[PDB]
């Protein structure tokens, strides 16, 4: 399709020039108020910010360099922040600055709005499945995208997809993505979603994100995952037999993409064929998909979120409200040369 071709042809050449040339230092953190804590994690914090000179709003990501390194994530923030200010498609969160100080690395991307989907699924209970395929779709175009740059994303997950002002999906929180050409092997992911290879200490490729989409759609067609249980290992031993058992409701072109993306062999799951994301994008259930409207955004969307403006953080949760201390020491200096 030759349109799509030279598309994603001048989509690697884009990617390139910023990848080999990267930015740097672009503010600072008294060039913004603090509002509100919007997520925490073991070694990093989000906050809703605002700037003093524009008056935007934007979601800062503060990550601690000691933890960093105890929980050895060095190459992966590095990743994360090189990977950012270079890619640019209509359903990723756009890095718009970054910058370190004695004690934190900090990324300001963009502010969404209208919450995590996995506050609308758990307060809806299950979506129908022309909602969860309009969700769907925009995972298939954004995977096509990255994949086609020699990036795979490996955390896919309704924590880390947002929904915005005009309904549509923003995937953000890409501190496991990762430039891979053939494959790699570092165990990282959530539990629930991790594919067998991940699970088996295998080397492994983009077939895992693909995994990951197939347990995407069942979670958000049922209300929860295909495989849980209470401890990991249990949870592991369920996805490596890979038995899976599907709610009556679900339509028979449904179970049938599930099947072929939650497929153990690796060798045979789709978006791993020698036909790529078009055996997912040519699957029945995908028949009523407009693929252009939507990457246009064209489509009415499922729903729209309620909230009153840009500042509005209603659609999040409550956190604990701790400060944002900056050594007077240099901390990790050598170790984060590069951000
Ligand atoms: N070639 C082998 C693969 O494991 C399967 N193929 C994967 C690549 O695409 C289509 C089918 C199928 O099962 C046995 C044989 O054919």
């Amino acid at each position: 399709q030759e349109s799509v071709k030279e598309f994603l042809a001048k989509a690697k050449e884009e990617f390139l020039k910023k990848w080999e040339s990267p930015s740097q230092n672009t503010a600072q953190l008294d060039h913004f108020d603090r509002i509100k804590t919007l997520g925490t994690g073991s070694f990093g914090r989000v906050m809703l910010v605002k700037h003093k000179e524009t008056g935007n709003h934007y979601a800062m990501k503060i990550l601690d360099k000691q933890k960093v390194v105890k929980l050895k994530q060095i190459e992966h923030t590095l990743n994360e922040k090189r990977i950012l200010q270079a890619v640019n498609f209509p359903f990723l969160v756009k890095l718009e600055f970054s910058f370190k100080d004695n004690s934190n690395l900090y990324m300001v991307m963009e502010y969404v709005p209208g919450g995590e989907m996995f506050s609308h699924l758990r307060r809806i209970g299950r979506f129908s499945e022309p909602h969860a395929r309009f969700y769907a779709a925009q995972i298939v175009l954004t995977f096509e995208y990255l994949h086609s740059l020699d990036l795979i994303y490996r955390d896919l997950k309704p924590e880390n997809l947002l929904i915005d002002q005009q309904g549509y999906i923003q995937v953000t929180d890409f501190g496991f993505a990762k430039r891979v050409k053939g494959r790699t092997w570092t165990l990282c992911g959530t539990p629930e979603y991790l594919a067998p290879e991940i699970i088996l200490s295998k080397g492994y490729n983009k077939a895992v994100d693909w995994w990951a989409l197939g347990v995407l759609i069942y979670e958000m067609a049922a209300g929860y995952p295909p495989f849980f249980a209470d401890q990991p290992i249990q949870i592991y031993e369920k996805i490596v037999s890979g038995k899976v058992r599907f709610p009556s409701h679900f339509s028979s072109d449904l179970k049938d993409l599930l099947r072929n993306l939650l497929q153990v062999d690796l060798t045979k799951r789709f978006g791993n064929l020698k036909n790529g994301v078009n055996d997912i994008k040519n699957h029945k259930w995908f028949a009523t998909t407009d693929w252009i409207a939507i990457y246009q955004r064209k489509v009415e969307a499922p729903f729209i979120p309620k909230f009153k403006g840009p500042g509005d953080t209603s659609n999040f949760d409550d956190y604990e409200e701790e400060e944002i201390r900056v050594s007077i020491n240099e901390k990790c200096g050598k170790e984060f040369t590069e951000f």
